[PDB]
Order: C-alpha cells, then structure tokens, then sequence
C-alpha cells in the first residue's frame, strides 16, 4: 500500500519533512507539449512560472535546507531517494534556481552516472572522476545566473567504483570554498554500496519520497541503509502531494 | 556481500539454476571495448564458444527450456536486486546460444531507463506509447534465429507504459509467433516493479551477483517477487570465482 500520508511518515521513522510540494498540473502540462514537440530540454517551472504553489513550496522548503546545512557547517546538500521515478531531478534543479534566485553561487552536479539526465535542463562527472578531463573543462555556465552545473557525463562501465575514488570527496572540499552550497542528485540509495557512496559527500542529506509510491518497508530500508552507514540524514522531501 | 551459493539456496528455498563464472576474457573484451572509441558490446557466445562461462551458460539454456515447457510457457523473464550484476550479459547470451540450439528466439530488453542491450546488436517504448507498430519495433539481429525488440528511446513514464494493458497484450501474441520470449525485465527496487514483472507472466529467473548483496538485500527482492504472485523458478548466481 504506497503511504501517501506526511503525518505517518513523520511518526513512522522521526523522519522530519522540511517540505511539502504539491503535484504541479503546469508542471505536467509542461512536461506533456515538451514530449509532444519531441523538446530535448525540460522546462524550469521555477523560472517559468514563478508564482506556482510547487515554486512557492520550493521556496519554503530552500530556505530550511539552507540554515540546515548552515548548522551542520557543511558546503554540500545531497538529494537521495529509495528509487527514480520520485521527482529528485525536477526538485533539485527547481531548487538549484531558487538558491541562485536567493543571490547565492550554486554548483549543481549530476551524480548518477547510470540515469542522470540533468543536462536536458540546461564532458561532465564520469570524465573528471576517470581523470578524462579537468574540473575547469567539467564546470559549465548554465543560462541561470549564479548556477554552474557539472553534469554526470559519458555513461561510464564502473560508475560506482568511480564515486568511492578519493578524487570526489578532495574535489567537493575546494568546490564547498568556490561556491556557497554545492547541490548533489545522488543515485538512489539501492544498497549498502549507495549509501557508502553517499556517505562519503559527506553533505547534509534528505531523502526525497513521492505521494503513493513507497510502501512502509520500503521507505525504512532506504532511511535504514542511510543511517547505518554515518550519513548526515537531516530530513525527509515529499514530492506530489495532490 | 554473500559469496557462498549453498547459503543462498538454503535461507530463501531459491534453488539456483546456473553458477556462471566471472570470465576474465569477458573482463579482457569490455577494456579492449572501453580503450577503443567503441558503440557495440562483444557478444561472448559468439566469440569464445568454449569459454567457461558460455560453457556454463549452456547448461543454465537447457534448465529453462525444461522449466518453461513443465509451466507451458514461451515468456521467459531475468529481473535482478540491482544494476551492476551482469543481467544484460546473461539475457544476450542466453538468448544467442537458444537460437543456435535452433529455436526462434525474441529478446526484448524492458528496462527502458538504461536500455544497454542494442550496445550487442524503434523499440518497446515506442510500442507501448502506440507511437509504432510491432511490424516496426521487432528487428532481426546478425545471430540467426534472434530477434529483438530494443529498450527504444527513454520515456518519461516508463513503469506507466509498462503498467498499460498494451505490454501483456503484445507478450500474448509473440508468445504464439517465437519458441522464446525473453525478456530482460527493470531491477524489483519496489512492488511496482514486482506487479509489473507479474504481468509479464513468463517463468521468472532471479540474477544475483557474487560478493554484490546482503542476505537483507536479496530477501527483499525475493518477497516483492512472491508476494505479487510472480512465478519464481529460481536464481542465477553470476561472477563466481573461476
Ligand atoms: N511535483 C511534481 N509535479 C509535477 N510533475 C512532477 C513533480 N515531481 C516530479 N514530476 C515529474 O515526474 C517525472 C519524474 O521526475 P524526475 O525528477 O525525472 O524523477 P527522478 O526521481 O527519476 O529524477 C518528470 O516528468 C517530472 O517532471
Ligand atoms: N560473469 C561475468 N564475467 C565477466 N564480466 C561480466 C560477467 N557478468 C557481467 N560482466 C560484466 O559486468 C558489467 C556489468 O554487467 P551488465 O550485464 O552490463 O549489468 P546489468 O546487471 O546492469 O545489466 C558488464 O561490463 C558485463 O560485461
């Protein structure tokens, strides 16, 4: 039975919720003439539509994760989830907006190597973890002042193996100094190996759970895998609530 | 994680079907496949009928076809805990050496967030968003006697069109034209994924990868499967020690 209920959850796990973002219908209408068009770039509902109750919600839950990560003196935010399908990209580049909206210098990175498709939004993370490119090559201007994006580049063949290298966590320590936040999309915490991964961002991390996907079981094995490997795990994001 | 196939079939009754070898010349082709600017994936039973991993593959290919004739059933389906445990490796070359055994096989690869398995060789996606026809979508391949139906282009509502009453509908009719119908099916992350292994309806086999699962993991994975009411036959334990 998927839990849909924000109260349960709470309760359930002590899982607090620093956001509610309501199911957008401009976000789906969005969606459905950019696929319909054949578009190869998503829509930013953030930057087109800055009074929808999801942006205004958004906005809400930014500022939380801001004093958040302020009071756990980290420069990273990391978005997990138990599986895709859950809206972590559509939440983490409407924040990644909102943050560079607030004034501040964002550095949003594409993390899963396997699915990522943050760049649609706008060589990348599989090259500079490979050692393939040079973190000034993997940086880019995205047409959102104040955002600089890495995207998950070339699909690689040891993904994992190349997030448990030193070169990430040493890199995330300069970019947490040239950048006010630093905002990861992390694979989904699928195993023990995941949330090692996790853990070594070593950012303030929440895990994202969409409305009437995710049973009782399944939301305390992602939180159970998180926990038991040290991640910083500071709260909950619930996405399309309708 | 769990290493030791006799624990496997003891904790959770899953009796294993094959032990397939770690191969190192599969380990020799990806590297030379990686090094080389390259957009195909060296098909193993092809090119090395004597390695010990096609040889045990050989025999795993004659313990389905009894499976599937004992559950009158040409639908064969691999589903998996997780990415990374060699489910593409086994279902190509499973599917290649049942077409030289002289069946007319169709792979279908259903896992429509990655789709890898034209790296060997229109597509599902297509044909269950009615944006093709079968006639379209169904290709012959350089093996004799294999066709395939391809993971086509990423949707943005995969477990939606695999939800769709198209997906059985289609299984129904190509299970009447080909002697197999294997499909590589999405990772059982969650019970959405199980409902939707359980329309595929064929004689299910449960791939698991040495030294990749917990006993946690892989009881999880286990569950989703029988509690959806799918027909587990069994397990295929990959990456052993050679
Ligand atoms: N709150 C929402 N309102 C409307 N559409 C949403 C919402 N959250 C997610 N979506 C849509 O659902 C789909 C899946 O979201 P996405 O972020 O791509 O998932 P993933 O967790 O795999 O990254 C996308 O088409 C996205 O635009
Ligand atoms: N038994 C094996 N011996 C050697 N390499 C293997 C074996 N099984 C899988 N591999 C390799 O491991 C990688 C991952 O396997 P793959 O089937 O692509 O994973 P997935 O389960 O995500 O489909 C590939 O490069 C594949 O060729």
């Amino acid at each position: 039975q998927g839990i849909e209920d924000p109260d349960r959850i709470e309760r359930a796990f002590n899982l607090p919720l620093y956001g509610l973002v309501p199911q957008s219908a401009e976000q789906v209408k969005l969606d459905a003439q950019a696929e319909k068009s054949g578009s190869r770039t998503r829509p930013i509902l953030a930057s087109l539509r800055p009074k929808d109750l999801s942006v205004e919600s958004l906005r809400s839950l930014r500022t939380a994760m801001q004093f958040a990560m302020m009071d756990a003196k980290n420069r990273v935010i990391v978005l997990t989830g138990p599986t895709p399908g859950i809206g972590k990209s559509f939440l983490t580049v409407n924040l990644a907006v909102l943050l560079a909206h607030s004034g501040k210098r964002v550095l949003l990175i594409d993390a899963d190597m396997r699915r990522g498709l943050l760049d649609r939004y706008f060589p990348g993370l599989s090259e500079l973890l490979s050692d393939q490119s040079a973190l000034e090559d993997a940086v880019r201007e995205t047409p959102v002042q104040g955002l600089s994006f890495i995207s998950a580049g070339t699909r690689p063949p040891n993904p994992s193996e190349l997030l448990m290298s030193t070169r990430l966590p040493q890199y995330l320590e300069g970019l947490g100094k040239r950048y006010d936040v630093v905002l990861i999309d992390s694979p989904p915490v699928l195993a023990v190996t995941d949330a090692t991964i996790i853990g070594r961002m070593a950012g303030s991390t929440f895990l994202v759970l969409r409305s009437g996907m995710h049973t009782e079981g399944e939301i305390a094995d992602a939180i159970k895998r998180l926990r038991t490997a040290g991640v910083d795990l500071e709260g909950g994001i619930f996405n399309g609530v309708p």
